[PDB]
């Protein structure tokens, strides 16, 4: 594969890399072609990764997203759309993982990760982790077993990062 500027990642597999990092700061530094947002179907970027990415864009992500929804309607759980990356990336891939706090079926997590295969290289969070309520160890497993393109995972919490690495098979 071609050399790229992602730095300090642990290599998990042929195509999956992981780092304890703030995805906002990572994106600002690297300016990747694609940053993944942990979106919901309404593209309401209130909290978690989405709230942080949107805040870093000075709410431009939300303004763009509101126009997207007005034109196209909600996304599907497991679905995605490509919008601007604003000051963070060329593009933002908004991906909707299932929210366990909404009762959504965890099997949709695989469908959510399949969206990553449409992009050769991505900076991403673990889908359905954090406030979406899924087990991040499971999310990492689904990622490795689903994504075939090159994915650089940013894990917000240091303790969780260490547990993901130390439990990885």
């Amino acid at each position: 594969s071609m050399v790229n500027s992602f730095s300090g990642y642990l290599k998990l597999t042929d195509n999956v890399y992981i780092k304890n990092a703030d995805i906002v700061e990572e994106a600002k530094k690297v300016k990747p072609t694609v940053v993944v947002n942990a979106a919901n179907v309404y593209l309401k970027h209130g909290g978690g990764v989405a709230g942080a990415l949107n805040k870093a864009t000075n709410n431009a992500m939300q303004v763009e997203s509101d126009d997207y929804i007005a034109t196209n309607g909600p996304l599907k759980v497991g679905g995605s759309c490509v919008l601007s990356g604003h000051n963070l990336a060329k593009h933002c891939l908004h991906v909707v993982g299932p929210n366990v706090n909404k009762g959504e079926d965890i099997q949709l997590l695989k469908s959510a990760y399949e969206n990553f295969n449409q992009h050769e290289v991505l900076l991403a969070p673990l889908l359905s982790a954090g406030i979406f309520g899924a087990d991040p160890i499971h999310s990492l497993r689904v990622c490795v077993d689903t994504v075939r393109t090159n994915v650089y995972l940013a894990v917000f919490d240091k303790n969780l990062y260490d547990k993901l690495v130390s439990s990885f098979l």
